[PDB]
């Protein structure tokens, strides 16, 4: 399923390191301000 | 070869990241706004 | 626990890269203008 | 023991992707606008 963060981002490519970190997942995107992981 | 994204960018720099996550690829451009790998 | 960097930042997305390669770390914050790692 | 890069940075957090995709390098810095690895 998604993970969704409290990192805050402002365009989904800064989500990129966060999602594969955190939780192995290779697709982000940044959604109402926060990167969501799946 | 190259693919294609539809991550938004305003400098290559940005595209490092999902490049390597979606697609295991090295180098990221970022080309007419977009995200492209390769 | 934690290893600060001297690595400037205005948001903790950006810390997420320093972190796991400096230190194999999978959380970053920033911290005060600077990258912090744990 | 530097690897110079053509990818344009405006702080060195940016590079940390670049360095560990282009060469396996676990250290970037911007310097003069432009990525270097080590």
């Amino acid at each position: 399923g998604s993970r969704p963060t409290d990192i805050k981002c402002s365009a989904s490519y800064q989500c990129f390191p966060v999602c594969k970190s955190r939780f192995g997942k290779t697709n982000g995107r940044c959604v109402n301000g926060l990167c969501d992981c799946f």
